[PDB]
């Protein structure tokens, strides 16, 4: 009754005094860690600045041991700065604002990467079903617009997640983010395409390409998740045992990627041919052929570059 | 030369030993603060759970002093939990992922709110210029699609920023985020609208409404930034001196908002009337009239609710 409520409230008040002391100490160590953290970041930035000044002096001065020690120094400074907050890029400051997406611990980085891979897998599952209903079951304009809008949203959120990953350590190559922007522009151009003969002569091929891109993204998720888990296992306790599986997966994955690149080039050439028809009143065909060509060129060059990098090392 | 480089490298190595010790201590206090922070969050959650259990017991038990102390307790617990990380919502976990957007210090919250207001102001400036070129200068379909796409992007990023603000303390009412989703859906529906007589009979009115909404957003930014700066000044050292200006700004701002609500209702009624024409082959008019009606209803009810709340207190 009232006595039980009063006794429970007294116990809650004693626990409240304890938790208020705990929170005051928490705020104290939070301010102390913020001050020390800003000091550490400023000192690493000035250390890197003076090291780069010495580097540009020594580059025009000419020994090799100094170069090796400086390269090791720069690599470990990159790791240390990745452990610290790295502020935000241009796109992250534009969209997300002046907020810190840090994920300071390495386990947090792994969890974010795994959740990003699973997010890509689930949106791949959803996109392949919607592309299947658009290409085969239903020939409507409402569902194609819905598919293109979900493609735009998926690529924009993937750009946001990849910028977050870049902000903390991850070596996402700069082409893939621009790939996401160009694919967003492509789906936006396809959204504004009015219904007609030119749209119907390309819609089935575009939806089949989207279906194949999602199917390739399935295997990409499998390879990337396996590689991430193998790096996590090999990192702590559990080199040659990982590379073999990594190269087997890369060799199994490369022909599908190259067929996707050639399909992108084929879509670009098909849109370029369709833009020359007498029954071509839409500017969307010519302004949509260019993103497929750009995607083919950039993706093919980047894939060949990373394959050459993997073979070299 | 080589001797100068060696001496500079030795000095950099001594500073490196210092900064490596500093970083090791930083990692130590980071792990300690993370452990204490998780302990504090768990203890606040269990304290709030037991307090709510006692609250639901005492509500059906019936004293008033207990209710007043419990209300003060819940308010200060909300402030304490807002100082701590509050995880992520459904939308933030969907888009941003499992990353912490915290802004732990109150100054960080103020800086993020001010940057959000300035972002809204700059996008308002850009949107009013593009809407001016679309409504008056150029009657093209490319520029209207660009305006609608920028509207979609602006509303999506505004949804992201508002979810971030909700995640740390800010009392953004839940209607405004859904306002942003419904406006995104409206602009997406307008994107898929094919060119025709029905589109041309509504395009000028919609662009004029967008121009007026941006003009109202200018005054909204002015009022919100002034209110935020007045709360910041009055909060530290520098009640009646703020309320008077706040109510003057609210009284100057309310007729513009109500005219915007009536314009939203007028656009809904105009689209409902246009959907009944014999020359109406587009479903976009009927599926676009509904978001204007929903926006009018929700925005008008929410504005009247917050005005009644401000007048009551
Ligand atoms: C080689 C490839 C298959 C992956 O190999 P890889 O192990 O990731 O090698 P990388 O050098 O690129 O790895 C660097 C980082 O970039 C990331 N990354 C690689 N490819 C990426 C992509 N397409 N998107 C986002 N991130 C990517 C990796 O996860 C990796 O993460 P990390 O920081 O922990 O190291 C890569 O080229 C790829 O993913 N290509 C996809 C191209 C494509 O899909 N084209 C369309 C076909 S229709
Ligand atoms: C009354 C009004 C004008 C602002 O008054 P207010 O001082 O912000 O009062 P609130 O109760 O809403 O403030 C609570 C919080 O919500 C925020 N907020 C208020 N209106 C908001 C909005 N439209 N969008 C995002 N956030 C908003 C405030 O910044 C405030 O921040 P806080 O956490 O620091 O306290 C508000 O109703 C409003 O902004 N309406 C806009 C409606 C509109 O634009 N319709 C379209 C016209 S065409």
């Amino acid at each position: 009754p009232l006595g039980d409520c009063l006794r429970d409230w007294e116990d809650l008040q004693q626990d409240f005094q304890n938790i208020q002391e705990t929170h005051r100490l928490y705020r104290l160590k939070l301010e102390e860690l913020t001050k020390l953290q800003n000091n550490c970041t400023s000192s690493i930035t000035r250390q890197k600045k003076r090291l780069q000044e010495l580097a540009l002096a020594l580059k025009k001065c000419k020994a090799q041991e100094l170069e090796n020690q400086m390269k090791e120094r720069q690599g470990l400074f990159f790791d240390m700065e990745a452990y610290l907050p790295k502020k935000n890029g241009l796109y992250l400051s534009l969209v997300l604002g002046n907020v810190n997406v840090t994920l300071l611990s390495k386990q947090a980085k792994f969890a974010y990467k795994d959740e990003y891979e699973k997010f890509k897998l689930y949106l791949t599952i959803i996109l392949i079903l919607i592309s299947f209903t658009c290409r085969f079951l239903l020939n409507s304009r409402v569902t194609d617009a819905a598919f293109n809008f979900l493609l735009v949203w998926y690529y924009c959120t993937l750009t946001i997640r990849e910028s977050i990953l870049i902000n903390n350590g991850s070596r996402i190559k700069g082409w893939w983010v621009f790939h996401h922007y160009v694919s967003t522009f492509l789906s936006g151009v396809m959204l504004t395409w009015p219904d007609g003969l030119m749209y119907q002569k390309f819609r089935n091929q575009f939806l089949s390409f989207s279906m194949y891109q999602s199917f390739v993204q399935f295997l990409q998720y499998y390879y990337q998740s396996g590689c991430l888990y193998r790096l996590r296992a090999l990192g702590e306790r559990h080199v040659e045992g990982f590379q073999s599986w990594m190269w087997r997966g890369l060799t199994f994955l490369l022909p599908f990627l190259f067929f996707g690149h050639f399909w992108q080039l084929f879509n670009a050439l098909t849109l370029f041919n369709l833009a020359q028809d007498p029954q071509c009143k839409e500017w969307q065909v010519l302004m949509c052929g260019f993103p497929f060509l750009l995607l083919f060129l950039g993706n093919f060059f980047t894939t060949l570059r990373v394959v050459h990098h993997k073979f070299h090392s």
